């Protein structure tokens, strides 16, 4: 019965020490969604096609004849282990490249990882992206390899030789850590013989591992055995896949207790000594509320859903929590867990849970709800790659306008590396994303979820603008003549560009704490000093010597370098990589002269001077490609990457199969999977990994400006500086 599973988990909720949050990570097609639905059917709770929620849902057989999994889901599995019963929280998450901001937006919810690699493929690009995610979060991972069916029976080998090939996975798991962390490496590493690593066929519902192995008997003969006598079925009584990965997450992954201390060292600049700071560090129910939002979703029923990780109180029906940034606070209508791959309602949710909310109206993904208005908010989500790819979208009809206006804002709340720019005069909208497929199941589903027909354009590749040099100081000046601002600028040092982008500095963390940081990546005391705001990919430093009027006026001179932060003077393409320093200013002593309307454009105009005086330039973003080809299709697929102004970083071979990696801009990889295969007699398999930003060579610059500048409808003429300091 579901009326037994319901007072189990509602039991065990109130019990950190018996709770493990997890997320199931891997690169694309090595065994993700397979491993969870079986975990789930031997734990005994019911499947997801039997759920509640899904009894009118027809299956689009578009969406899963590419089987690929798409969003991130949360289940729930109570599993016995010595005696004892715990809850273990799951969420499966995409493998594929294009939807890595739900991998990240899950690795803020959960405390451990299962790495799932494959046997044959070994260890593979995305294998390194999510473990470092992982790390980042300070999430524990452990090792399953999967598919060690195909193992055994494609290659025909050896016991000793499968022993072999399954140590070269687990070295290569282990020099990625110690690469990625080598302070902690001693104590993050993979060990087979306790424990920490699984194998055998999700499939098929058969693991082992050596405390089971020793504990059972079995050995690697009867496994080879069992595979090569179509026996597996049998296998899998004496072996179940749940019982030794579920003993195993058990046994090494953390629970909330050991976990949350450690979380918000990396996901939060507070005080760690203060009430929430040491309430959050306790799983304490009844400390002050802090909820971590990581998700939004809609339900068709119960309206907008908040899921995310209540790290400190309780919540309930009612209850009143803030939305950081927002000013009015926000009630509580329902709260829930997921058991099995069900929501259900229950009356009260404690601290160290992974949730479901409804009732607050300003959530958004990344937002803090808390008891107190004045808590510091956790640090935001960031993935570790901006959009690079835009299509327009229009409506096929012009009395669906507004309809999908709204479908555009509640697409981009709910996937927010999606950027979504509406522009109601023209009827036509920009969308942003990270790659091809990425736009293409946003459209596929407004028109067939939200039943509105759209018609896109070709994709075009989104640059960037930053500077090559120092410039300044340069002067802007407000209308009125009486304000004025002097302006230096330079690019950011490559260690300082790693602090901002990997969320290691905030306004929000102590002065002593920031400056130390600062300082011992290479910056001058006296820059340290003097930061004042951190956006995007850029900084603004106040060097000023103590000019009165100047501190409430900041916030006035900062608007206008976000503005040019949205879009740069070269293109209005977004800006990344600058260090812009405020060296003097004079200000007029009346309020009512230095205003909005006379800062943000004096502001805006120095800083766009300074930029054109310091070479500013476009950058492309880049790829990194890696082709696995067998020595006969070796030179067409060198000809058709090299014709894409691809550059070759490397070769190796094994056998017959040679993996070429090598580099190449977005703008010229359109077309690429058809052409690779047209190329290569249809033998090329290929996966990208995101490389960088690069300059655009200084002979393209002003077609590729002006390229742009058409697109957008700006006047086609090349900025000057004398166009802003007038
Ligand atoms: N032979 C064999 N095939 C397996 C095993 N586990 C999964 N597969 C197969 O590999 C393919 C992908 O499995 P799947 O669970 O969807 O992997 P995934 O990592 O979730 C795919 P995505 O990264 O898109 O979410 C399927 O065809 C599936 O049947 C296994 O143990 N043995
Ligand atoms: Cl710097
Ligand atoms: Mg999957």
């Amino acid at each position: 019965r579901r009326k037994k599973m319901v007072e189990r988990v509602t039991t065990l909720m109130d019990k950190p020490e018996f709770i493990r949050n997890i997320g199931i990570v891997a690169h694309i097609d090595h065994g993700k969604t397979t491993l969870s639905d079986n975990l789930l059917a031997g734990a005994g709770m019911i499947s997801k096609e039997l759920a509640g929620e899904q009894l009118f849902m027809d299956f689009d057989e578009e969406e899963q004849k590419r089987g690929i999994t798409i969003d991130s889901a949360n289940v729930s599995m109570v599993h016995e282990y010595e005696g004892k019963e715990y809850l273990i929280n799951l969420i499966d998450t995409p493998g594929h490249v294009d939807f890595g901001g739900d991998v990240t937006r899950a690795m803020r919810a959960v405390d451990g990882a299962v790495v799932v690699v494959d046997a044959v493929e070994g260890a593979m690009p995305q294998t390194e992206t999510v473990l470092r995610q992982a790390l980042r979060e300070n999430v524990v991972p452990i090792l399953f390899i999967n598919k060690v069916d195909r193992l055994i029976m494609e290659l025909k080998l050896t016991p000793q030789d499968m022993q072999i090939r399954l140590g070269a996975v687990i070295d290569k798991i282990n020099k990625l850590i110690k690469g990625m962390k080598p302070d902690s490496y001693d104590g993050l590493r993979l060990d087979a013989a306790v424990g920490k690593v699984a194998f055998g066929s999700a499939l098929n519902n058969w693991a082992i591992s050596v405390p089971f192995m020793k504990k059972t008997g079995i050995g690697f003969k009867e496994v080879i055995e069992y595979c090569m006598e179509d026996q597996q079925q049998k296998l899998a009584e004496r072996c179940p896949l749940h019982a030794v990965v579920n003993d195993m997450v058990i046994r090494f992954l953390p629970n909330p207790v050991q976990a949350q201390k450690e979380r918000i060292k990396v996901i939060w600049h507070g005080d760690k000594g203060s009430e929430i700071g040491k309430s959050m560090a306790n799983v304490d129910p009844n400390g002050k509320v802090a909820l971590m939002i990581t998700d939004i979703s809609t339900d068709p029923h119960a309206g907008e859903v908040a899921t995310g990780r209540l790290f400190s109180g309780t919540l309930e029906r009612g209850k009143e929590v803030y939305i950081s940034g927002m000013p009015n606070p926000n009630r509580i209508q329902q709260v829930g867990l997921f058991m099995g791959p069900e929501r259900i309602e229950v009356d009260r949710i404690t601290a160290g849970n992974i949730v479901a909310v409804t009732g607050l109206a300003d959530a958004i993904v990344g937002s803090t709800a808390s008891t107190d208005k004045a808590m510091v908010p956790f640090e935001s989500i960031r993935h570790v790659s901006e959009p690079v790819v835009t299509v327009a979208v229009e409506a096929k009809h012009m009395k669906d306008l507004p309809k999908l206006v709204e479908v555009l804002r509640q697409v981009a709340k709910e996937d927010p590396t999606l950027k979504v720019t509406i522009n109601q005069e023209t009827g036509e909208h920009l969308l942003a994303g990270m790659g091809e497929l990425h736009l293409e199941i946003v459209a596929h589903r407004i028109q067939r979820d939200k039943h509105v027909e759209i018609t896109t354009s070709k994709p075009l590749v989104v640059y960037r603008e930053t500077v090559s040099a120092h410039a300044g100081p340069v002067e802007g000046k407000s209308p009125n003549r009486h304000n004025r601002f002097y302006i230096e600028i330079e690019p950011l040092q490559p260690a300082i560009f790693e602090l901002v982008r990997n969320g290691e500095i905030s306004m929000k963390q102590q002065e002593v704490e920031r400056r130390d940081i600062l300082m011992k990546a290479g910056m001058s005391k006296e820059e340290a000093k003097g930061i004042t705001h951190i956006s995007e990919n850029n900084i603004f430093i106040d060097m000023t010597k103590g000019i009165q009027y100047l501190n409430e006026t900041m916030e006035l001179v900062l608007e206008g370098f976000e503005e040019v932060i949205k879009g740069g003077p070269l293109s209005r393409e977004p800006v990344m990589g600058l260090k812009v320093k405020l060296m003097d200013a004079k200000l007029h002593e009346d309020s009512i002269h230095r205003g909005p309307a006379q800062v943000i454009p004096a502001s805006r105009q120095a800083i766009q001077a300074a930029m054109l005086m310091a070479g500013a330039t476009l950058l492309e973003p880049f790829q990194k490609v890696f082709i696995h080809v067998p020595q006969e299709q070796m030179g067409g697929a060198m000809r058709e990457i090299q014709g894409r102004r691809g550059a070759i970083l490397d070769m190796k071979t094994e056998g017959d199969t040679t993996i070429i990696e090598a580099k190449a801009p977005v703008a010229q990889l359109f077309g690429f999977a058809g052409d690779i295969r047209s190329a290569t007699e249809g033998r090329a398999m290929w996966s990208t990994e995101f490389l960088g930003f690069e300059p655009i060579p200084a002979n393209m610059l002003a077609e590729t400006v002006m390229g742009i500048r058409q697109r957008k409808g700006l006047k086609l003429e090349m900025p000057k500086p004398s166009d802003f300091i007038s």
